[PDB]
């Protein structure tokens, strides 16, 4: 008959998210709740009734009592592990209570920017049971597994915290248990607005400001080097990422304006080749359809993006 | 009964302050004494009233005697502790001696970035008893606990240091001891002062200076360019710090010197677009608020800030 | 007689593809079935008929009863291997079924950048005995080894995955088994697309718009600084591969781009040498074949490389 | 009585000194003789008057033995102290042959860089007895202590190598033995002179050139762009220290350049603001003070730091 | 009397040559053929000639046998070494057969930059005997040592392959065993033709098809600017060498196109003065001399380095 096994799992700290690799990292206790009555123990009086072991000793303790221990591995896990704690307490019942702290990164493959910096995340923490269901049944250890109120992350903000069981066959050819500890965090705008949006929409306005010199040179020297800004805050955007095989909102968004400048540029060659062929009155009076396309252009892009993406 | 166990921490070395990450590292030695009866033992008169071991063999003591240690962990760490010395001297009366030098990186998660560069922050080392009170209860070890004096920190000032006991309720339901190792820390504005401050005011005087050539064009091209330093500076100061959710006192600053600029475009085109319209004698006259405005514009604008923050 | 050794490798994770440094990372579960007769054991009823081990004390079984294990190397394997799992089971028979969960970085020597950013590139794990085939042989674990479907890497995508065995002398005089997991995988366009081909392709097109203003000193300041620009590009290109000793398609591809924007800063002088000689009138004239060069030295230049490369 | 401890350190390699995190790393052999009585055997004839131990089963040899080694600290170590090889030779007569070979990263707390880049630095390893003076007392190893031939480091020269012994009382009430191995360096000016001197005198010495062409306006657009580079130089500079509360020799070099540049754009404005007034005669006249003045600012602002430091 | 140790050293992989660290790493096997008669054996018939051990358990029975291993060290090893395998075989005869797969960096201290990048560098990895000739004297393992055909290195190409025997003093009064692992490697010129040649080439001819226009001004402008794109690549070229105290065939490349681009600012601002004093035609006439300097000064200079360091 197989035995329940107690998991525990709770995030202390967000040591960092890193998105250009679609991992994670954590500060995180695991814990195990379980009973094996071939453990069990007679004491005398003053002798304690809870016995302690480091991990190393305890396993060498099963060993020798011929005892299988439910094997785990944290599935999405990545590089070292690297341990602050590996304690057991074992009660004079066979109750095996088991303390793993770690550090530790994890796959984040779930990972989905289509609409950053506007996106919600899925990250999650797998645990699996090496042996099978007939042996070893993961069971939820209750008033433990979470997230902390002090996880240190800036930048994102866990919107909802789940736990739940489920089967995996890694290495049996029957189902074998897996503990999930999942949790859903959306983005803080604000380095966006500060550092893309504002500077973006400013030299878009300044650059629209001097429409009003009535000079086409002046504007196509003015959206060629526009131009070349944008490209520069393409290439600042594309270092936050991996290199995605599909388009963000981001990247839509920096297109759209590759797009509007091109025109400007061409609008703008237009008028002074008019000026050039002794049409200055015309180019004049077309002028008034340039100086206010220019704000509808972006403002009708900006809709169109929205709705593309909304 | 509850068994007391001296904890003592003293901070060697600050290896570095990452403000970007929210963490901070050092070299440290922790220091434990713990009397437990149990391990007493006799000796012959001229064999030694001291053994001295290595954890390793010490923890392998403890199994072997049954006896429980006061297991704890450094609530705040992050990744590897990486370990100088582990030795324990056990005396005759069964006082065990413990020390524990290393080098390691903690979690700073009180971290408030608003009022930066002109910041002071607080930095901990929490040291939390596996056990609950009823086992251990930590108490202060006198005359070892504090900051060294080659901290080898040289942006960073320490303030005050302080220790104090507290409880957690990490891994039990009862109360449980903690240890706690607080330091204040401000920041040496000189790096600011030389790299940011005296530039951005530079960039600003000598622009100004060339108000005084009376050429309109001129100030647009000079007053459009220095907004796309001031963008610059921003990814220079954002670089530093995490994405934040909030605004900086820096982010105001740069926000602000934003809209100055971007009105300096705004009225040089007018005064422009006055010459341009054969009103040059009107322009002229105006001139006269354009240039005592921008000096006023930056000076109010420090003075909203500095009111906004303190 | 030699025995047969079963291996299994499954790559549940690409944590990177590094082409600069031309190696790539994986979590992995290496997975071994050998029976060993000499192993063998008896049991009493309700004494466990499947024996787990910690390979620590397994080897240290091994040595005891003087057996020999089939010790392997990863061939192509770099750094630290960091372990998960490193787990025995020996069932009563003496057939040894071992786990190991790693994450590594192994080497990519097969890497050709001679078409990139249009390359597929040949990735594998060579795991070899390094006891010769007299001794052990390595055989093929059925419905195990291959790549999972969650492997977490963006820019390349998995054509095909393969296993064989084969010999190699690297310790011995005779032949020596060789597990080999190969796969091959081509990359996603969409960042080359979205940071270099439409950049690149917009300040060509955006620059081309100019020749209508009929400006010859205008074009020569443009291509200048266009050329200024893909020597920059050329920097971003070439950061993202090793120091090659061969000539890459992006390579032909921006030595193209210089080439034709030397041409042009050479014509238009030639065309403004025309009009500061008074001769504005042939320059006007030979200027049709300047405008309409420009498109089509950029298309025959792509025609160019792709008749070179293809 | 106390036994004295032979202490020997010698430095084979420097892998690098970096003083943005005050810290430089080495590759050295300790080597340690220290007789013990207690340690002293017997031998049969044929069998070794040298006992050779791996670390691990000597300090295991004393704990049965019930022996005290003479346990230290690397007092300014950082991080993880790679070891190479840890091996004990014990003589007939108790005689601890011990030497440990390791990779290590120090701290460098000396670091003074008020002369950058003319400055010399102090570079020590402090090796500590936990136990005080009336167990342990450290001696000096003699021919054997200092620092080798092929150091690997390139910016850095080693003026002079010391070894002293002092007393500490980091863990203890009493002093306690510390053993200091000191080394001073300055450094190669040759990358400063390539990369920072020559570039800035270039960039002054042909701003100088263009004064010959007496364009007012283009002396204003010159000493612009320079002011730009110099803070941009100035931000190259900072990126190679720490964040220091102090001026530097180079801080001051390049205070010294924006106001030289300050000056140079107020005075050709003024120069221009004649030309605008109808005295054009006047500014030609004045501009003989304007071009002698540039070569004397400088070659003055250099008396003056040269002055201020030395 | 001195027993024969037999080592073999095999490079599998260079993982990188770091050239600003003056190191370089690799994937390599080391393997020992030691006779040792005291570690001879009985077997009963069936019962296996060679037993097989890890390191850990075959060094645990040498102390207990009281024998002496031969103990090497890396000498030029830096940082940890990672170990793939470390494997004994023991024969009846007392014949060990060791194997040691590792990752690891090494210094490399005979770095010469002088003619960089048309350099030619030795590395090599030292194995030293920690005891003296009268105990253990290497000899060199035939068949084995040298470097694979898959080391995946691309911008450096092995020369020469090169395995000796020295001695050396660095514990002991009297000599002691070296093994020699030499490899000359030259540079694939491809990277430095394509990002360094290619454009600076490409700067200076495209600048000198403007002489043509006969615009000293623009000339002025186009040396000014092209001085700072020097400047720059001079420290993109520092950026991959250490910080040297000697010059580079590099760096007089670069001071060269310094002192040509200051004289073409001299020459032109010169031209130019001649136009502002009514000599506009002794200007025209002057301007051959000019027009043909350019090209001479920048092949004269290529010729005065090539004669200077070849
Ligand atoms: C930059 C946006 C500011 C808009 C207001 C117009 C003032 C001029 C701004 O400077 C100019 O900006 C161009 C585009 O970035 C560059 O091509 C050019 O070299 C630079 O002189
Ligand atoms: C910029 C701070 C220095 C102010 C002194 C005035 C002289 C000219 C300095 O060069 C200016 O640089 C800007 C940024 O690139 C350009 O927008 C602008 O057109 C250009 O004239
Ligand atoms: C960037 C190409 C965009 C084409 C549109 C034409 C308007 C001018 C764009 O600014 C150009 O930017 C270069 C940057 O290197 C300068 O060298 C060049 O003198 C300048 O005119
Ligand atoms: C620039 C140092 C070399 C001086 C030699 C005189 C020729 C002109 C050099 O081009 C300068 O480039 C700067 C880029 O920052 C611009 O701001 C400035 O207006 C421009 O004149
Ligand atoms: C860049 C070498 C190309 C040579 C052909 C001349 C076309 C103009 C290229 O733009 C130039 O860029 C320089 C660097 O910023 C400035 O100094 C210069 O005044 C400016 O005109």
């Amino acid at each position: 008959e197989p035995s329940d096994v107690f998991i525990g799992l709770k995030i202390d700290q967000i040591t960092g998210i890193n998105q250009k690799e679609e991992n994670f990292s954590v500060v995180g206790s695991l814990r195990i709740d379980w009973r094996q009555p071939l453990l069990a123990f007679e004491h005398a009086p003053g002798e304690p009734k809870h016995r302690t072991y480091t991990l190393a000793t305890f396993l060498k303790l099963l060993e020798e009592k011929q005892i299988r221990w439910p094997a785990f591995t944290y599935h999405n896990q990545q590089g070292r592990m690297d341990f602050q704690n590996r304690l057991i307490s074992l009660s004079e019942d066979g109750t095996v209570m088991y303390l793993e702290r770690f550090t530790s990164t994890f796959q984040a493959p779930a990972f989905d920017f289509r609409l950053f910096p506007f996106d919600n995340q899925l990250f999650f923490i797998h645990v699996d049971s090496i042996f099978p269901q007939h042996l070893f049944r993961f069971q939820e250890m209750q008033g433990f597994s979470g997230l902390g109120d002090q996880l240190g992350e800036e930048e994102w903000i866990v919107t909802e915290v789940n736990t739940h069981l489920t089967t995996h066959n890694e290495f049996t050819k029957g189902d074998a248990s897996r503990f999930v500890l999942e949790f859903h965090a959306e983005r803080h705008l604000n380095y966006y607005l500060m550092r893309i949006l504002i500077p973006v929409l400013l030299i878009i306005t300044v650059s629209w400001f001097t429409f009003f010199l009535q000079d086409y040179t002046k504007r196509i020297d003015l959206a060629g080097g526009n131009l070349l800004l944008f490209i520069a805050f393409n290439f600042t955007i594309s270092s936050d990422l991996p290199r995605l095989g599909y388009i963000t909102l981001m990247d839509a968004f920096l297109v759209g304006t590759f797009i509007i400048t091109a025109l400007v540029v061409l609008g703008n060659v237009w008028l002074r080749r008019l000026e050039n062929h002794g049409k200055q009155a015309l180019a004049r009076k077309l002028d008034i359809y340039a100086i206010t396309s220019y704000p509808l252009a972006y403002l009708l892009g900006a809709l169109t993006l929205w709705l593309l993406f909304f």
